[PDB]
């Protein structure tokens, strides 16, 4: 750091509040400037935890932290690191789906790049603005499919937000090689329209190739000054542009779609672990989604490929995978629209045409249930009570987020199935113990278990794009960590306490990979891969800030 | 302003927020790095009131609204503008001690200048720390006897920062020519010097002259980098040192004690409004004093110098006032020691010594009782019931801070005395409503009326040094602006709500006796004081911040 | 750039002068330090030309121009192109030599980075002290050899310094990219150790495993700061050294030794040039070196790649070598050491030994000689009419440097073989008059031809490793530019004031070749790389400071 006197005080990339050192605070003239005690992170860490527990709501304890990554950093993510799975909640899904639908009342200070429609033909103006020289990775949205919550243009920030918070808390990647972006070109919003808070530009979306013009200056721009396989994250973009971009720019750019890519390998992963506890055959798996867009497809798609691997042919499989969305089931000549990526699981109606989902299901009879409609609890207690009633030993899964927006609770699916189903969420749940006695603890089915850790294997590989096969891989390292013991509980995932060497453990089955299959080019290739990464680790830990002062002889 | 970018926004005397203009952000390279809505200061206004309103508590609410300040500067005073009178007991009494005695809990960011007794020999340095080069007021403590709390030592530094911001919220000094300063030559208090979170040096005070040798460094210090007629407040010292350090400095240096000269000022001018309705015989008058301190002697002295510019003599002046300390009444030839400022008031003991409070008051008969010995309600209701009996109309003030230390409330002031008695107090009060239907509308008798108005004349016209006449003066000032409606309501002081012009208009009055008596040495004199004053005030309203471009013909 | 003010023009990588357009003084707060005059970039060229006229010595020019390099560096660089082969012999041989032999009393301001064994063990806290941040090229050197003034110490970082400039000059490369270090481990130069103005350590070299390390932890240092594929020249350093550290770090780093395979390449040019007017039979192709140090063994190993090439074998082509040095002809079983690299040039000595080097001439009887000693005009007119007598166009290249250490004039080549001799010197010399009437123009066989667009082309084309054939083809792209008519004139080389097409058009060819044998990693691979490299060089023109002011719609 070349910076000294008060200017690091004020920088949370650098302050240190009264861990500065007596010899730091001399030699770096700050002496006066803090109280003349010394402290250390762990007293600041007590200071912190006092402080929590005496607050009452989620949201202001969300201000509070989210307010530490502003004040002193390397505190910020040491508190993180205390209690991930405490915090979890608070920093990620449900209370970061209400601070965004509330960003314009509790602003106080910005955070990431904010680039608008107004700003086409002088993007790399504004990515020039940005502080860091050497941003490795990028999280951008267009705020239009926030969470389940929808469209809620700038006030969708959050997401990127807090999403880079987990790419330095789960996996140790440094933060000032982070840059989370949002686009603003409007929103259809009426309510946020009306807001006299709102922070983006009062008017509707622009949907014209002015649009795509600005997405393709921005890529353009972000790689032109910190390099061709800087890796770009989209997120919570609409459905259409949201495929659109990601067939568009896959093959140019080190870029991906957690959403679509993301969910579909944690999807995946828990599909697996449940399989080695019903060992169905695999003529027999029937897999029915509520909703077909972005998650839906991109969980479909890996389904399909790990089917492929396991025998069946691509077609075979696609015919095993069905889907509801919000016009009904997805049959062949139906009058609602099928996309092209749809297509492949359209298939020619069944015997009957279910009107609602109770109906699909049992027309269906299939094995598995995947919720992920973003739209409430449409997995009734009739819908849970077919399927326990049809299967012995149900899947259901209810991805949809904010919790809010689930398609059922963990005590809804266990409860009403007499504790046989094999249960996931997207959003937090705690356990579930039944009027006789039996205690079930739920695993969380999130893109989070997955995106981390595969954003630290591209970056330390200098990998230049991401393949699907690549999703595959994480999906089966990370199912790879599940114990038989947290199987026993009902966890079809590895403890959320422990997601931080979950991911450096993915990290590293995923460089070994890339190199394996000749998509590293970061050289030379490493001999020991974990050692590799673990080695590269951003620590929460103070590092000296005292110049380098020696004798000469 | 010679800084752009990031650190624009990371300095809070700068940072504007989303109010920085489109212009603004594109020349001074901001573009990109907040969000596209361009803000109103109505608006941010706006936001803080909606979010203080949902506030449940005071210490919480202290906590935000003093964060403000080192995020947005111009904001904070704005917010402090937008209502003094609803967020004073927040900002200072009583809150302000009760963050005091929390400050280690709610640390957060420094705040001011710390020296400590450590730093012996290099205070020039820490002074040199400071990033602003043309502070003309500090106000220093040593936390020994804060408020009525004791000694607080560190944590005593919240006490400066609050007298200063009320400087710029009172009288509109500019914030960054203050400067708050703590000297941390330990601390007694045993609770602290076991506590993990308390800010200074973990040792008992030290007494010697190594104390001594510290503050005459500190003083030389200052004023070796800032000039010589710099303001320098004393406030919250220790009674013997707060005395020998008054009399050591007001003729070296422009330095006054707020709680000594400043108390006195705030008290004289409530007791020449009480006498506005009780048009009571000069030689009737009898005044008693609960404590003997710094507050007590300095009151005591100024009632003197209003009485003897009345027609009294010096001797027959203090004859007609009496001190109760914690030892009892001040008589001659008593046990407990009596020093040299309180011999002028110790007289020769009555036909019977009072053994309490009470008894003082039946023995000596006051007309007027005023307390400040900071030890709780020590004016009970068998007192007050006394005072009632005494006298038609009792002046009763209860000005020991915080709240919980104050002698007496306005509910029990004037119901024991049936609404007969002229009250005021330290702290905040509201109204009492009688069951008769009478409403009495207290005034808060603290030295915030004082110190800001005269730090600003003493400011502008370069004055040297300060004299008791200036308070004298000051107290005339205050008075004279209170209006007999106000007074009817019972009032001894004018309406809180409207402390900035009481504060401006004190200022003009003072700075027109400085010149007159040959005080000032700002040059030229000013021939409309009142102009003058008024036209170098600082303002809340952000200032534009583009650079000067101009076409050349 | 993120600063404004007066550091704008203490910064000679920014500093415009009177250049500074008026927006530009406005926005960025030079209003008022410069004069009210807006200059012109050619009003300033102007101005350096109009003094550099007045001036006598090449040193005091020497000092003037080097002078600007740290006042205006935009205007430095338009300074050497508008006559870069008037400035050459200032800036470049000879008097270079002669700036560093005095550099410790001409010095004023330092460049560069020095590292001295005093910082063993420290030296990753030097190079993190280099103000710029994105370095792809260094030049290092010691001081052992410099030029043929042998050893200066520190005095010798006046060459790589120099250096670098013609990396700028010569083949675009940013000057903020490039970096110069000298390695100071002391120096054995008696004098210098006697000298007060020395600038280096008072000690004769560490010539201990320390210095190995030294120079480990200096190459460590500088790829773990900017990259694995950071460009390392080596240049002067002590024979031994120069290809031990070449042999152990071409496959580990990208780096390679000027004086070994810059001076191939040019050589093997020249040669490739003469050989079209002589058309000599390749199996009569007889080389006789007069040193067998870098250079020596560089060129002969160059030349043999070019005969094998073109249909000898390894073992026939070497014997066409002989070499003589200051112990004579390199004969087998001599008493003086043979090295490991004068192997394959050390023959069985010829029926008569050659006591001097004429006779050495007269007994083997060479088609071509190369001198390459470094100790003076060891070409003596004997030895030139010599190889008159035995060739009927005898090539005689004197690359000693500076031109007091050349073998030779041009005047003395020319003049004593009547016109007949195909001669080249590293050092400048003017065109040849002869008693007859004829005008012989000479080339300049100096690495300057090469070591410019061989960097370019392999920084630009992320290159990680140099092969000695890399050098082969810059040879070829380096005689393709030459035109008949220039070899007419007497030139084996283009002409100077052509360098910067010459190196652009070299550095085309070689990244084709990089491309082409998968020695390139730049991604993705450019179509047509002539407009690649010319879209990318840097310019010596000014460029617009103005923020990106615009309207919002
Ligand atoms: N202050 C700086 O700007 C600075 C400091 C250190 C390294 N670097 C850069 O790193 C490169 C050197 O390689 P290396 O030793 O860092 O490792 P490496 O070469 O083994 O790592 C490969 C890539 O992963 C990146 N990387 C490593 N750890 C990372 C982390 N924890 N979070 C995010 N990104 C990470 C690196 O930047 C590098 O581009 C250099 O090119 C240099 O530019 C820059
Ligand atoms: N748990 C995770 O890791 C994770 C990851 C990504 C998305 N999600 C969640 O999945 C939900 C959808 O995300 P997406 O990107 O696929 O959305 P999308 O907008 O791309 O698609 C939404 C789909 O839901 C359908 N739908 C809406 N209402 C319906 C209804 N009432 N009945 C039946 N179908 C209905 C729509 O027709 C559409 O097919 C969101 O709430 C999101 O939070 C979870
Ligand atoms: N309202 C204002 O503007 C204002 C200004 C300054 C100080 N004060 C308040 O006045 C109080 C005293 O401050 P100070 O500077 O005079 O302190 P000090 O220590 O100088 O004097 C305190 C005096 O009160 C006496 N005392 C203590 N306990 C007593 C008891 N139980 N009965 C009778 N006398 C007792 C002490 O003996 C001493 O003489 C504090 O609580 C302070 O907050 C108010
Ligand atoms: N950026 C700076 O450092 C800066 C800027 C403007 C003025 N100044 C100083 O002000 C002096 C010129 O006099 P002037 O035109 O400012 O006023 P003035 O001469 O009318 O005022 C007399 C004194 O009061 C002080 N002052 C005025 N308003 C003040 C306020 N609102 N809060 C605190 N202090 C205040 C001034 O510093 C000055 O020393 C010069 O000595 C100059 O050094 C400094
Ligand atoms: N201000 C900065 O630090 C800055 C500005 C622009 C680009 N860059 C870097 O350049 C890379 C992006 O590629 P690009 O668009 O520059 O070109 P490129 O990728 O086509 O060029 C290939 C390499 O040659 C280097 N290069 C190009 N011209 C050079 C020159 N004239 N002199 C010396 N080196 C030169 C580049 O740094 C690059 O690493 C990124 O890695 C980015 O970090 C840095
Ligand atoms: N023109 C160019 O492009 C260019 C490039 C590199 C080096 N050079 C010049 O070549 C000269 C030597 O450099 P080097 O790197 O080969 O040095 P070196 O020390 O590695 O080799 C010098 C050789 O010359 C021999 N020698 C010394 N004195 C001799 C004498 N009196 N008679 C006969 N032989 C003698 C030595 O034995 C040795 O073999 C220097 O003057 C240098 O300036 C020119
Ligand atoms: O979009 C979502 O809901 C997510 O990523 O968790
Ligand atoms: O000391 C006090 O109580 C004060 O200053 O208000
Ligand atoms: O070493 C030399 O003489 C050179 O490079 O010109
Ligand atoms: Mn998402
Ligand atoms: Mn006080
Ligand atoms: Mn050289």
């Amino acid at each position: 750091i070349k910076e000294k006197g008060k200017p690091l005080m004020l920088n949370p990339r650098t302050n240190k509040g009264m861990a500065f050192t007596l010899q730091e605070r001399q030699m770096l003239g700050l002496q006066g400037l803090l109280p003349p005690k010394i402290e250390t992170q762990d007293i600041q860490a007590l200071r912190f935890h006092r402080n929590l527990k005496k607050m009452t709501s989620p949201l202001e304890k969300y201000i509070y932290i989210m307010g530490i990554q502003e004040r002193n950093e390397k505190l910020f993510y040491r508190i993180l690191q205390d209690d991930i799975e405490s915090l979890m909640p608070i920093v990620y899904t449900p209370t970061v789906g209400l601070a965004c639908s509330q960003y314009g009342h509790i602003f106080r200070r910005p955070k990431g790049l904010f680039i608008s429609i107004s700003d086409r033909g002088h993007v790399r103006s504004i990515v020039d603005n940005w502080p860091e020289n050497h941003v490795k990775a990028v999280v951008v949205t267009d705020g239009e499919r926030i969470l389940g919550l929808g469209d809620l243009g700038v006030y969708g920030m959050g997401i990127p937000v807090g999403k880079l918070c987990l790419y330095t808390a789960c996996a140790g990647i440094r933060p000032d090689r982070c840059l989370p972006v949002c686009i603003d070109v409007g929103t259809d919003n009426i309510a946020l329209l009306k807001d006299p808070f709102y922070m983006g530009l009062y008017q509707k979306r622009d949907r014209t190739q002015q649009y795509d013009d600005l997405i393709d200056e921005f890529m353009k721009a972000i790689t032109d000054r910190y390099g061709r396989n800087t890796l770009i994250q989209f997120e919570d973009f609409g459905n259409h542009n949201a495929f659109r971009f990601l067939r568009k720019y896959r093959e140019k750019y080190c870029t991906f779609n957690d959403d679509i890519q993301g969910t579909a390998a944690v999807a995946l992963a828990g599909l697996l672990a449940a399989q080695k506890v019903i060992s169905k055959p695999i003529s027999e798996h029937k897999i029915l989604f509520l909703g077909a867009g972005e998650a839906a497809l991109g969980i479909a798609n890996l389904i399909v490929m790990s089917m492929v691997e396991n025998g069946l042919s691509e077609q075979e499989a696609q015919k095993k995978i069905w889907m509801f969305d919000k016009y009904g089931l997805l049959v062949k000549g139906r009058k609602a629209k099928i996309d092209s990526y749809q297509e492949p699981f359209t298939h020619s109606a069944p015997e009957s045409i279910p009107d609602t989902f109770e109906d699909a299901v049992n027309i269906l009879k299939p094995s598995t249930i995947i919720g992920v409609a973003g739209a409430g609890r449409l997995f009734t207690p009739d819908v849970i009570r077919a399927m326990a009633s049809i299967n012995e030993r149900p899947v259901i899964f209810a991805l949809s987020n904010p919790t809010a927006q689930a398609e059922c609770t963990a005590e809804e699916a266990y409860t009403l199935t007499e504790g046989r189903c094999l249960f996931a969420s997207g959003s937090p749940f705690g356990p579930v113990k039944l009027t006789d006695g039996r205690v079930f603890t739920p695993g969380q089915g999130n893109n989070v278990y997955i995106f981390p850790g595969v954003a630290l294997a591209v970056i330390l590989c200098n990998t230049r794009h991401i393949s699907d096969s690549v999703f595959l891989e994480a999906a089966k390292a990370l199912t790879s960590q599940l114990t038989d013991e947290e199987l026993a509980q009902g966890r079809l995932y590895p403890p959320l306490a422990n997601i931080q060497e979950v991911s450096i453990n993915i990290a590293i089955k995923v460089t070994e990979y890339l190199y394996a299959n000749k998509m590293a080019f970061r050289y030379p290739e490493p001999e020991d891969k974990a050692k590799y990464v673990k080695e590269r680790t951003w620590r929460s830990e103070y590092d000296s800030l005292l110049p380098d002062v020696y004798e000469w002889p």
